């Protein structure tokens, strides 16, 4: 689990994450890596370092792989699989690309496979969104930063009334009671499907977090994106049931997605 910093090469900056700057680098002089710098004071480190053991064992082709951590010195580092096309949200918005309705469904299938894997290991993401998904050189979408929101120290991210909390990806039981389950990740996956089919639009555009939370309470939802067929809309809409219990599992979702790409 522990990586010696002598076995790393720190290079170009990739951008900014929740805990600070993310850099590109090389591990053991051979492998491409993403080195996530955790700014001192941004994370509850002792709690993360224990869960990092469990996360090391989370291994799936549609999950961004955790390679290790550097914790003998501060600021600490999280070493991960390098995703050459970066952020899914920016990738959807890139006008250079012309996505076919088939490629959009394939992106949903990618995320769904990783999410079914996490569900199968009783591991919650807690912050599933296109901005928290990454794309590799092959155009394969993988889920990233699974279970990290738990260790964030900033209350603006952590409280369901904070200016940085992911309200637009949250079910009513999360907004009202902080009740996180596999069914709250299901809701977030439906919003993520809308993000893919709308080509990176911000959900509930012209609504504030308080108004979005109020729109949801009124039983209202995201409109059908025109690239989504009736069958694709039934899938993302099923994720948004008022009753967490009536929402599908990621196994039911994958089977439904596979059925519509056969059709
Ligand atoms: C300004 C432009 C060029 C539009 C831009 C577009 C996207 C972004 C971006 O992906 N930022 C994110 C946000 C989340 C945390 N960050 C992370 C976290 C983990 C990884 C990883 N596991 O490898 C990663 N990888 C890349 C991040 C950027 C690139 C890159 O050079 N590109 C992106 C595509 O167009 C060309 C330029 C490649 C890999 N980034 C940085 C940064 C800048």
């Amino acid at each position: 689990m522990e990586i010696d910093p002598k076995d790393l090469t720190f290079l170009k900056e990739l951008g900014t994450g929740q805990f600070g700057v993310v850099k590109y680098g090389k591990w053991r002089g051979q492998y491409d890596v993403a080195i996530k710098m955790i700014k001192e004071g941004s994370m509850s480190e002792d709690e993360f370092i224990e869960e990092a053991k469990v996360m090391m064992n989370l291994s799936h082709e549609k999950l961004v792989q955790l390679y290790g951590v550097c914790t003998k010195q501060r600021p600490i580092f999280i070493i991960t699989e390098y995703m050459a096309n970066g952020c899914l949200l920016n990738y959807l918005r890139e006008m250079r690309h012309r996505f076919q309705t088939q490629q959009l469904l394939e992106m949903c299938k990618d995320v769904c496979e990783a999410m079914e894997y996490l569900e199968s290991k009783q591991f919650l993401h807690r912050d599933l969104a296109a901005r928290n998904c990454l794309v590799n050189d092959q155009g394969v979408v993988k889920v990233s930063d699974f279970g990290l929101s738990r260790y964030v120290l900033d209350d603006e991210y952590t409280s369901s009334v904070g200016s940085k909390f992911p309200v637009r990806w949250s079910p009513p039981e999360v907004l009202m009671y902080s009740k996180f389950s596999s069914k709250s990740d299901i809701w977030a996956f439906g919003v993520l499907m809308w993000e893919i089919y709308s080509l990176g639009k911000m959900p509930y555009e012209r609504f504030t977090n308080s108004e979005t939370a109020e729109h949801i309470a009124q039983g209202l939802r995201l409109y059908r994106p025109h690239l989504a067929s009736e069958k694709v809309y039934t899938i993302m809409y099923s994720c948004w049931h008022e009753k967490a219990d009536e929402r599908p599992t990621f196994k039911i979702l994958l089977s439904n997605i596979l059925d519509v790409m056969d059709e």
